[PDB]
């Protein structure tokens, strides 16, 4: 197959797996990177990640694709390569690139989670709310009650930065943590819209999410390949040009 080339996100390389419209790429031998892509016209293809995790005899989800024929096409894949039930996804703000497949997930019966907040403003984004919600202590870390069987997901929100809502995710049991849109990487120069940002508190809200997992050394993030912890600190150091 011809290699994907989009004009935002990272290109192809060594490990990266095309299947149909997508791209897998195996982060640990637990975890894979989950890439789909929105062609925008007249600019060209944007990529989001998102990540697969097996846990037993089972499979979670964070983000869905852009859209809900590809989060459709993560669900076969994850059918052919692993052949696990997806027991719950859970999605990391608001937006089309993270929640834009929810309703292929409901299809299937998969339960879905998203911070509260974002399940609020959903229907005001276009998109359609997750069927759970997350809440958060003051410290940014879920309510376990609210997180049910969540395995090795570690969710932590990290204050408003990208958006009001974002989340992030850690991979227990692993050195991955996931920034969604909230994390750049460390040669971005800039750090991408900033429509709905609070751009007071975003530096803090990065570094808050390298704080909780403090020993995560790749960090996964929606629009750049994995990178060290120098995206967090990148990002925090743009973040503190916008105050
Ligand atoms: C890659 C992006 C610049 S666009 C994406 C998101 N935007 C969408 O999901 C939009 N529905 C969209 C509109 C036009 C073109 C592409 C995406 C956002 O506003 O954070 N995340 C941004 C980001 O992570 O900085
Ligand atoms: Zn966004
Ligand atoms: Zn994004």
């Amino acid at each position: 197959s011809n290699a994907i080339r989009p004009t935002i996100g990272q290109q192809m390389e060594t490990g990266d797996q095309r299947f149909g419209d997508l791209v897998f790429r195996q982060l640990a031998p637990n975890v894979w990177q989950h890439t789909s892509y929105l062609d925008m016209p007249g600019f060209g293809a944007v990529a989001s990640n998102g990540l697969i995790v097996r846990d037993g005899g089972r499979v979670l989800v964070v983000d869905t694709a852009w859209t809900d024929d590809q989060t459709a096409q993560i669900l076969n894949w994850i059918k052919q390569e692993i052949n696990l039930p997806v027991a719950l996804a859970v999605v990391t703000h608001a937006h089309q690139d993270k929640m834009g497949g929810m309703d292929a997930l409901h299809a299937a019966g998969i339960a879905t989670y998203a911070n509260a907040l974002s399940n609020q403003l959903a229907p005001q984004e276009g998109m359609v709310a997750a069927q759970h919600s997350l809440t958060f202590a003051a410290n940014g870390w879920v309510e376990p009650a609210t997180a049910p069987n969540f395995g090795p997901l570690k969710v932590f929100y990290p204050g408003p930065g990208h958006t009001s809502d974002n989340i992030t995710v850690g991979i227990d049991g692993t050195d991955i943590a996931f920034g969604g849109c909230l994390i750049k990487d460390s040669k971005a120069k800039s750090l991408g819209n900033l429509g709905d940002a609070d751009t007071e508190h975003y530096a803090a809200s990065a570094r808050a999410f390298g704080a909780a997992f403090p020993k995560a050394s790749m960090i996964v993030m929606s629009h750049s390949a994995p990178d060290s912890r120098a995206a967090i600190t990148h990002t925090a150091r743009m973040a503190d040009k916008l105050r």
